């Protein structure tokens, strides 16, 4: 359980985007994990669409609301698209999964890591990246031009990144927004401080498909 942890120099995560003015964070968060764990075997990286988990999850709320333990659970079940057969538009429309024809991408299950607890975080995000959420409608994380996020900061979690690797004392995390946010994109957030919460909620729900 490497010191350091970083699956971008490990060929694992593609360049960053942006949900726009569509409150799609789920999707996109979705998109990397499942992403991740499929080059991570096969030895393939992919950039699916997170406009079509948008379009056909009807169990989230799309532009605007989502579970990306729904989005997962649905690729599991049926299959994602990469980013160029289902480009991503920014609003939520009808499904075109169908009509798209074959998947491309098909996981096989989602699992949920023990909430509360960075050691199972880590471990997890060691083996394979995995989806997280926090507080954004920070107003610091929001203005965080590159640095280690402590706060302030509270426990009123409702935006969904993705954590791409820590430190003996830093979480590196990949935002759903423009790489003209934190530090290109990237944002690193600190762990050991008791705080079982974690700062901004980062360990009240992290999930993550599954393969063979």
């Amino acid at each position: 359980i490497p010191e350091y942890v970083d699956w971008r120099q490990k060929g694992a995560v593609t360049p960053v985007k942006n949900q726009g003015s569509c409150g799609s964070c789920w999707a996109f968060s979705a998109v990397v994990t499942i992403e991740g764990i499929i080059k991570i075997r096969t030895g393939n990286l992919n950039q699916y669409s997170e406009q079509e988990l948008l379009d056909c999850d009807r169990r989230s709320y799309g532009c605007n609301g989502g579970y990306p333990w729904s989005a997962l659970q649905l690729v599991a079940q049926y299959g994602i698209h990469y980013r160029n057969t289902y480009p991503y538009e920014g609003v939520q429309r009808y499904c075109r999964s169908r009509e798209k024809g074959p998947y491309a991408a098909k996981t096989d299950g989602v699992r949920q890591v023990q909430p509360y607890n960075q050691g199972a975080l880590l471990y997890s995000i060691a083996n394979q990246p995995v989806s997280v959420v926090l507080q954004a409608a920070g107003k610091d994380f929001q203005l965080y031009r590159g640095g280690i996020f402590v706060g302030p900061c509270g426990n009123k979690v409702d935006h969904a990144v993705a954590a791409v690797g820590y430190g003996p004392n830093y979480i590196l995390i990949k935002n759903s927004w423009g790489t003209g946010w934190g530090e290109n994109g990237y944002i690193r957030i600190k762990r050991g401080t008791g705080n079982s919460y974690g700062v901004c909620g980062l360990y009240t729900s992290s999930f993550y498909p599954v393969k063979n």
